[PDB]
């Protein structure tokens, strides 16, 4: 799996 | 938001 | 039927 | 390994 | 036009 | 929401 | 079922 | 070969 | 006609 | 350089 | 012949 | 530029 | 792992 | 929307 | 070029 | 905007 | 205290 | 001064 | 808090 | 699981 | 060694 | 190559 | 001594 | 100027 950092406001990295 | 394509098995499309 | 593209985020396929 | 698109319904990518 | 995906088999794009 | 692939010309992708 | 894409000339999604 | 997409509709990949 | 996806960056299809 | 699919509403691949 | 989408991680479509 | 998609075998995305 | 599109020319998903 | 770090040379976070 | 951080354990930027 | 990183717990960037 | 980067998936930092 | 990460699309530091 | 960095020379990390 | 960041020499983040 | 951020104020990167 | 973290103002990575 | 992160492509620190 | 990180104990972030 990979991190992203999104928003949609908090921007939190996503373990994905 | 963007959408990515991850397993961890099924490949999905993710909405984040 | 037709393959639509939808999420509710998982996008998937669905058969309509 | 390969991905297919199958229905499981939801139509998805799947590992092989 | 949107390009629809759908079958009545093969899945074909059709242009609408 | 489902994305939907038309005409606008440019091809792209839109979320309904 | 599953979706294949074959030829046999036109390239063709095909539901399996 | 390539693969090209194009509509006469089915737009429909053909093998090139 | 056919599909072509470019770009000058947005990568878009054009109706060629 | 990549591809994303983003929207912020058209979907579209950047040439990032 | 059918083509599959398979990785060895560059995933290339397959001939088949 | 745009994207083909052509056998090299491998099919694999082309920017031209 | 994901699969991203990218270059650095052949445009290849890679399993990451 | 998500950020992406990226070059095409400077290396920056995009939002996208 | 982007970087992304993936893992497969060690969690690597990598360079793609 | 800009991206902050603050407790709220769990520390988290935020967008301002 | 210490902040760790931990997730159960958003990555949070946690003060400990 | 303070650095400060903005965007207004490139996120830069900011010296404040 | 906030964490904030800043130089009076060190950058350091403040707990606000 | 947790992220910390470590000397194996190569410094890599790894995922406890 | 491993890189922990604490504080004790400044958060500081401590190499143990 | 390696990323330094440089005021060009902006503060932006750069690859050396 | 620094730590600077430099890749031959996974992105590793290095210790100087 | 640029940042550097380094220890001589704490690492820390240097304006050059
Ligand atoms: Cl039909
Ligand atoms: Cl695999
Ligand atoms: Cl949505
Ligand atoms: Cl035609
Ligand atoms: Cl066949
Ligand atoms: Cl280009
Ligand atoms: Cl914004
Ligand atoms: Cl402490
Ligand atoms: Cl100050
Ligand atoms: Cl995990
Ligand atoms: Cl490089
Ligand atoms: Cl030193
Ligand atoms: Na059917
Ligand atoms: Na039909
Ligand atoms: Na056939
Ligand atoms: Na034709
Ligand atoms: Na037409
Ligand atoms: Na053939
Ligand atoms: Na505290
Ligand atoms: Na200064
Ligand atoms: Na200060
Ligand atoms: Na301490
Ligand atoms: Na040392
Ligand atoms: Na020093």
């Amino acid at each position: 799996a990979c991190v992203f950092f999104c928003e949609d406001a908090a921007i939190i990295g996503l373990a994905v």
